[PDB]
């Protein structure tokens, strides 16, 4: 049947350990943090901006990344900090994309005026490991991705997508690959995952989008 069809290599679910290292890098001030940014490996703005989609990832709403939120309560710069927080994060964004993006807003608005706490550029490096669920046809995909973790959802919908791969998620790669369902890939894309704080939110967003695309 629809759901029935099975792929020629089937889905396998993983999630990841964030090791999160010292990069010896830190801003003072806005000219500082640009340099950083530019200076910066991908595991570092992975961090900063997308990571924050982890409810341990501290995230206070109105602010979608820890740089937004350093220049608004460290800097007390607003509107900047508003600029900064309205970076889109939907596909096809990567982290150089985002980095981009980023060093758009503040090259203008660079200066030396000096923090109270400075910022700390962290980088995080995934360690990928099989999670335990394996889908070989679409109604097999389906129980599995409502019964996955949620960091293993993240993991596919987020951290492989920004960090690794083209813009496009796991989910969505594989549904086109296999069974070349465009919509659905695209019903994913519209997905804006900095806009969640915490990742069985966006787990139930994107089960949700998927039910509605295939079971329909």
């Amino acid at each position: 049947a629809d759901l029935d069809s099975k792929a020629k290599s089937p889905f396998v679910f993983k999630s990841a350990y964030y090791l999160s290292l010292y990069t010896k890098r830190r801003a003072r001030n806005l000219r500082q943090l640009a340099e950083g940014i530019r200076a910066a490996d991908p595991g570092v703005i992975f961090h900063h901006v997308f990571h924050v989609v982890f409810a341990k990832h501290l995230l206070h709403p109105y602010y979608t990344n820890d740089f937004a939120r350093w220049v608004g309560e460290e800097l007390n710069d607003d509107d900047l900090a508003i600029e900064l927080s309205s970076i889109s994060g939907a596909e096809p964004a990567t982290v150089e994309d985002v980095r981009r993006e980023l060093l758009a807003v503040l090259e203008p608005r660079a200066d030396e005026r000096a923090a109270r706490r400075e910022f700390v550029f962290v980088s995080m490096v995934p360690i990928v490991y099989e999670v335990g669920l394996k889908a070989e046809t679409l109604a097999e995909f389906l129980d599995a991705v409502a019964a996955a973790p949620p960091e293993s959802v993240a993991y596919h919908f987020v951290t492989a997508r920004v960090l690794y791969g083209n813009g496009r998620n796991d989910f969505s790669r594989w549904l086109v690959e296999e069974f070349g369902l465009t919509s659905a890939a695209d019903a994913l894309s519209r997905i804006d995952p900095l806009i969640y704080n915490d990742e069985r939110q966006l787990k139930s967003e994107v089960v949700r989008t998927l039910e509605r695309a295939d079971s329909a």
